[PDB]
């Protein structure tokens, strides 16, 4: 219990001008650290191993902090010791913190909160401990393997070279395929063949083999997948999504196929992922997961999968050649859930450092895809290269010539290399390029002939170079690394502009998604430049939920695209995150398989049959009333479902929640309302199906969020009108209305904040707390504030990814309202003006609270009856009867 007063020393990697991180230990009251960004922890060497007894903390001024305190005794993993998370005002006297004799060489504290700005300070930071003679290890430094030193090397070679081998692991990983998603009673029911293409084109066939069995032949394995996925829905009345509810009860005797079936498709490429996906659904998903959707992708007839997996170790030792260290790395990446804006050139840093052994991992989980992805025949999209720099790559690398490429919603974007330089001028545009493809060689092998790559996505800065010369060099750049590479290009709003695209030289080796052609398609300017190019369905937004989809666009526009172009090379999705609205993609690869439109009706009618196992005419009724009204073709420009008002900040005239959203409901709402009232008159019939539950609970929350508008327009009212009592009464029946809201969004797995924030908190193995306290960051801010104030507010970004999910409602949601509501209360009640409220500062409280000590939210969701909960929405809080109510 002595205090260490000698050789004690300390690191930062941010600090205002003259508050450098060694201020917070050098005995002064006086001089403090401050933080500059948000790294807001500094980290202490003791010069030894002690058995920590007391820490103490003193901060600049009387402001209430909140901070956690984390310990490492073998140089790697820091732990939880100790945290103040109480409203507590500092003062004078500073914060003891008793520590139960916890072995330390090294001390991490992260200040979360201050209640007076932005940034953190530590003005001391005292030890006390006994010393145990005992000096920290040496860590060892990021060790990753070479993909030919792998067995995934051997695997993959003998695949290419060996088709009897290759045949033999696509027909064994099919049959794998149909246990996992049906059950391994049924593998032996099924006999699989390997088939030519038809006339050029992918086909599957299913046919009856003579003994009882079903024959499905197919090109590749995505072919017999999707012939399988044909036969389940066709004989079976089966529907696999194991994202969005499933029925998955087979017949007890196989169904005979009768005729012998041939369907091909005419699309070369069917597409998959935005690189938004990747944070907005797939930040925390295990192995297990990733199975499944390439289970569910081969099914649907997906054959090119966006795949930035692990792209982190190819960027380590790319910039490891110009003058990084990993530490300088980790602090360029971003963290585990805003990879999507860090590859597309947006933001760097936010939400890390990564872990160490995150790169061997990821890695090791990217090569284990495109072992799966070789057996289905499913090509992944890999990376190409720009010339995204870090911003002091010149400090770095004095003669390379670099392009500011501004911000983008308050973050920092990273440079860009020059992509051609005058003579006498050193190129590291060639230099780091020729780098980063070797690299990426070097961690996955030669997996694809698919690169994505998007410079000026969303903004940045041209400089003083020429468009179409950028296009040039960058895909000669690729095709010199890969003589058949084909660049995938994102299309979104104008951007790559057409003087941009003509520079591409090679057009055969391009290829550019219309990344939104279910709303604004875009492909006319492609089609007329020779630009082979997809047709995508883009729909979900940031996650955002809601009842939301264009069927009948889908069912038409696709096959019209496709007879009045000639180089239309395929169709696919671009969401920015898979969680709602099944049958909006069910429906868009299910296109693929036809040239002529078909009827988005009775397409819908057959859907919902294998989707619940049953139907009748009454819920037959209730979807062509969703038809009619949330599923109804539109003509106007939106970017998601409309946003439910409990999301929203609250607020007068408020028309969204997120800052490009909309919250107008183009349908009408009480004609809506009748699809819920037949649901709840089914529901003891079908509630034996789990997906028929997932549509119910998609249905009434959308009934809830749509009154809750008008109830929210009716207190706005009161308020203006000066009426007191109206306001208090219709404010209740509110923030009632948002309390049933949460105990219907309590039925589904899908909708538990418990299960992003477990998912975050685990997704590694053998992980420490400090790993753990920052990805459950990752995971809190991505679904609110998304990054920090700037981001959030003058950045725009604030709610963007709000989700309709329990726990969040209640602890989120419900609070800003009520907050917001007793404000203006004690106002009409005869007080003073209602105060104005940083609504970021509430906000940003609940981002970093912790799971192992503030909440820890629940990974089950309740038993809480759909059916009732339907009739309470309706008798007391629907827009029917608002009028009564
Ligand atoms: C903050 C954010 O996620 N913004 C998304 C962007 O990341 C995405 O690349 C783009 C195309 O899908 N749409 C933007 C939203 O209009
Ligand atoms: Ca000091």
């Amino acid at each position: 219990g002595v205090e260490i007063t000698e050789g004690v020393t300390v690191t930062a990697k941010g600090n205002t001008e003259g508050n450098t991180a060694d201020l917070a230990i050098d005995g002064d009251l006086s001089t403090y650290w401050e933080s500059s960004n948000d790294y807001k922890w500094i980290e202490v060497d003791l010069g030894g191993i002690y058995e920590l007894s007391k820490i103490e903390i003193f901060n600049k001024d009387e402001a209430v902090y909140k901070y956690n305190i984390y310990a490492s005794e073998d140089g790697e993993n820091f732990n939880k010791i100790a945290y103040k998370n109480n409203d507590n005002v500092s003062d004078s006297n500073g914060n003891m913190h008793t520590i139960d004799n916890v072995r330390a060489g090294k001390i991490r504290i992260d200040v979360v909160q201050n209640s007076n700005s932005d940034r953190v300070n530590i003005a001391e930071i005292n030890v006390f401990g006994k010393n145990t003679g005992e000096s920290l290890p040496e860590v060892k430094k990021i060790a990753t393997s070479n993909f030919s030193e792998t067995p995934w090397a051997t695997e993959y070679e003998k695949f290419n070279s060996d088709s009897a081998y290759a045949n033999e692991k696509t027909l064994n990983e099919i049959k794998n395929l149909v246990g996992r998603v049906i059950g391994r009673e049924f593998k032996d029911k099924f006999i699989f063949e390997i088939r030519d293409q038809l006339n050029g084109n992918d086909v599957f066939e299913v046919s009856d083999s003579g003994d009882g069995k079903v024959l499905i032949k197919g090109n590749n394995g995505v072919s017999l997948a999707s012939g399988f996925n044909y036969y389940l829905k066709n004989y079976c009345n089966v529907s696999y999504n194991p994202i969005m509810g499933s029925n998955l009860k087979m017949p007890e005797t196989m169904p005979s196929v009768g005729e012998r079936v041939v369907i091909d498709t005419p699309y070369e490429h069917r597409y998959a992922l935005n690189f938004c996906t990747y944070s907005y659904t797939m930040s925390f998903w295990d192995w297990d997961q990733y199975e499944e959707f390439l289970d569910w992708c081969a099914m649907n007839g997906v054959n090119l999968v966006l795949d930035i997996i692990g792209q982190e170790e190819v960027l380590r030792r790319t910039l490891n050649e110009f003058g990084y260290s990993d530490e300088e790395v980790k602090e360029f990446i971003s963290g585990p859930a805003y990879f999507a804006w860090f590859y597309m050139q947006n933001m760097t840093g936010f939400g890390g450092p990564l872990p160490n052994d995150w790169f061997e991992q990821r890695a090791e989980l990217g090569r284990k895809m495109h072992d799966r992805m070789q057996s289905f025949g499913i090509n992944p999209v890999l990376q190409g290269y720009s010339g995204m720099v870090p911003r002091d790559f010149k400090e770095k690398n004095q003669e390379a010539q670099t392009i500011s490429q501004g911000g983008w919603c308050g973050f920092d974007r990273p440079d860009m290399l020059k992509t051609y330089v005058n003579e006498g001028e050193a190129d590291y545009f060639q230099k780091v390029a020729d780098v980063f493809y070797e690299k990426q060689k070097e961690v996955f092998g030669d997996v694809t002939n698919f690169y994505g790559v998007d410079p000026f996505h969303e903004g940045g800065n041209t400089g003083d170079l020429d468009n179409g010369k950028i296009y040039e060099i960058i895909q000669n750049k690729m095709i010199e690394h890969d003589n058949d590479a084909v660049w995938v290009i994102q299309n979104w709003q104008g951007n790559p502009s057409n003087n941009k695209l003509e520079g591409l030289t090679k057009k055969d080796q391009a290829m550019v998604l219309d990344l939104f052609s279910e709303v604004s398609p875009d492909w006319n300017r492609l089609e007329e430049r020779d630009l082979p190019w997809i047709w995508n369905m883009l729909h979900n937004f940031g996650g955002r939920m809601g009842m939301d989809a264009a069927p009948e666009k889908l069912a038409t526009e696709i096959p019209k695209a496709l007879a009045n172009s000639e180089h239309m090379v395929g169709i696919g999705i671009t969401p920015e995150a898979i969680n709602t609205n099944p049958l909006a993609y069910e429906l868009l690869f299910d296109m693929a398989w036809t040239r002529d439109q078909i009827n988005f009706r009775t397409w819908t009618e057959d859907y919902i049959e294998r989707r619940y196992g049953k139907t009748n005419k009454e819920i037959l009724e209730a979807w062509n009333i969703i038809l009619d009204t949330a599923y109804k073709k539109r003509n106007d420009y939106y970017q998601g479902a409309a946003e439910s008002i409990i999301n929203a900040r609250p607020g007068f005239g408020i028309k969204s929640a997120s800052t490009w959203g909309h919250s107008k409901i183009v349908y009408d709402k009480s004609e809506f309302e009748k699809a819920i009232e037949i649901f709840a008159k089914n529901y003891d019939e079908f509630k034996d199906s789990d997906a028929f539950l997932y549509d119910f609970a998609d249905i009434l929350k959308q009934l809830l969020a749509n009154s809750a508008q008008e109830y929210y327009e009716v207190m706005c009212n009161a308020y203006n009108n000066g009426n007191g009592e109206k306001f208090k009464f219709v404010s209740g029946k509110f923030l009632e209305l948002i309390k049933l809201q949460e105990r219907v969004l309590s039925t589904r797995p899908e909708f538990l904040i418990g299960n992003w924030i477990e998912d975050a908190r685990t997704m590694l193995k053998d992980s420490d707390d400090w790993t753990k306290d920052l990805f459950e960051f990752n995971a809190r801010a991505l679904v609110t504030t998304w990054g920090s104030r700037n981001n959030a507010d003058g950045g725009g970004l604030k709610d963007y990814s709000n989700r309709q999910w329990s726990g969040l409602t209640e602890d989120y949601y419900y609070a800003r309202w009520e907050k917001w509501i007793n404000g203006l209360q004690a106002e009409l009640d005869g007080g003073a003006k209602a105060p104005n409220i940083d609504w970021f500062k509430m906000e940003y409280d609940w981002v970093n609270k912790k799971s192992d000590t503030d909440k820890l939210y629940p990974t089950e969701a309740s038993n809480e009856n759909l059916g009732e909960l339907a009739k309470i929405a309706m008798e007391s809080y629907s827009v029917t009867n608002m009028d009564k109510i």
